């Protein structure tokens, strides 16, 4: 299905391939705004709902977990505070934060939040593809002259 | 058992699975059935797509398959698919009600690809990948020419 | 000059068959093969309606050229002696309409029993005659629903 | 004997094309060129309707002469094998009406795609055949107002 | 912006200006546009005539032009013209609403002439003499012949 | 004043400083889409009205003219076909093409149109600043997942 954005809101996405990691190692994955949103005016737009989900190779065995939280000094801790976790054990490998981050600016979103990934077994580059939604108000612009 | 839309009809065809080694993903090409291979018909628009497997009773281990836009690496196809057809589930099938709406049979045959994964080795015919496609009810010429 | 509307519930399928090389006055038999799109067994049991044959000739095709569709005859020449209508080059319209002679048979029967017979007074080189064939028949119906 | 009224909103444009010299049984291709008066780009996008071709022969033109308008074929002779109507000298009326085969294309498409094919059993000298062509098409419209 | 009469249509075409020396008048011939060059069309009757120039941004000095009955001396044409198209005015144009009513395109092409004057020298293309003509809406054959 | 865009339309701008030019020389000025519009989807948006106007140094003497037209093999010719010209002699040094380019895509706009500038006196870099508006439909985007 599709979950339509709120009136006056838009959606953005950007993904990041997982880095190599050993057994049960939790790794941190960075968040960077896309070039469309890196503009000054767009940076100030307020965020709405959010959604996180993973793309796993068909051979990905063991348990794999990921979530988005305010950056924790230790990577593993984030799960212990995340309001939801994307876990491969579930039928749908996703996790929605419908209101956790409502009200922050895209700048804040990219500044303090981060993606955390955990795998019981060892990982290799490209093993896990991290997908992310960011609902926010529509960027807007209009002008004239003389 | 699922009914088709008004103005649409379902075409069904099968493809065998090539021999492959353990844990290695393979690709299976989509070739249109004869009654759709005519130039008039392949221009038709697609609706919903249904994929469901048939396994030999001896099939063991894990087997997964999905149809997606052709990807450079076969394994990666499982990372953009809406629904996967997996043997560990009750019904070994998947549905793509929204993914491929609007595509043409030309594009369906040329762009998509059936990707199949097995934890263990496979031998030819070990899996029968059945594919079912909704599309506009094909139309036929209904008059003779003068002379 | 006219467009023979097909009967309600019927459609028209059209395909060609290039003539094989032949010598003067030699009658040749051309086999009728169903098009791929109809070749499915599901469709093979459909009931034929009106049948129409008409030729296309190279402008340099001299002499007399005749063709008709009949149940396969032991001798090729004999076919014309029973055909109710023959398409000829010399006539105004090079065609032959069989509104009733074959109604009721199955497309499988059409492929198995009937044959296209072609005769040229002068020698024919391949492609000199393009035997067009237009078969009206019940509209084939595709599967209505998925498989659970 | 008859005057085919053009459709409402359509007009008829008529022009000729003298035949080039040719040898016996040689099929020749004659290029279709729009008349100057229609040649404007503004008009080139007009949609064609019915098309009519008919020949004029010197009274001494013996043998058989055939001509038809078809999408350009790789081999000139083949054109007749697909033309739905052919103008022949031997028939009562040396003409060929295409009421539908070309409806919908643009005059630019008409100039680019179709070709006039001509065949004579005997040798032709220049001007022996005057291929008249009459193309019905939407009425061109001129500018309604000045430029300030 | 000016509307044409009922039963009339406007044909517009342009003519470039030939190189000429200072203060010397030149003549420019009127040639019918292709869509009017057919024998049927050139018999048509004319209505109002509009002349207006386009100057290169570098054009300096005085430039004048008018269309009149062909005169033996080019300069003299400015002495019988109703309105002149001059560059010193706001709009570099002229109008001949009554002068040429009733003339035929044959006569318009054969009798009139576009005369152009410049205080300074001109180089080819330095002026684009646009001409706009009202005339009876040309009519087309609307039926095929028997055979 | 300000001339509001049409319902569902937006506005964009981008300027270009004049190059050096000698007396009465007409120069050509290129048009390049901004990075916001260089994206594939935005490129297809249809244009509406347009406006051109200049910024002159206070010392700019003589006559200066500019206009936007389909590229002409010779630079000077463009004026002879422009539906309006921005000329310093007027009170407001501007020229509006309210409908000349309506219906083309931003790609077409950047491909075939070009800016032409003419100065009776010699010019130097920065002497003339060419300002341009491009009204067009709003770029739009919206998405979802699983």
């Amino acid at each position: 299905k599709a979950i339509k954005a709120w009136t006056g809101y838009s959606v953005s996405k950007w993904t990041a391939s997982c880095a190599a990691a050993e057994a049960k190692v939790t790794s941190a994955i960075t968040i960077s705004l896309p070039n469309e949103l890196s503009s000054e005016r767009n940076k100030q737009l307020k965020v709405g709902r959010v959604l996180l989900w993973l793309g796993l190779l068909p051979s990905v065995s063991g348990t794999v977990k990921s979530c988005v939280t305010e950056t924790q000094t230790t990577a593993a801790a984030s799960f212990q505070v995340a309001l939801a976790v994307a876990d491969n054990s579930k039928d749908v490998v996703a996790a929605m934060y419908p209101e956790a981050f409502k009200g922050i600016t895209l700048e804040q979103l990219t500044a303090d939040l981060t993606i955390y990934l955990y795998s019981s077994a060892a990982l290799t580059e490209g093993d896990v593809i991290v997908h992310l939604e960011v609902e926010h108000v529509r960027p807007t612009f209009d002008d004239s002259f003389t």
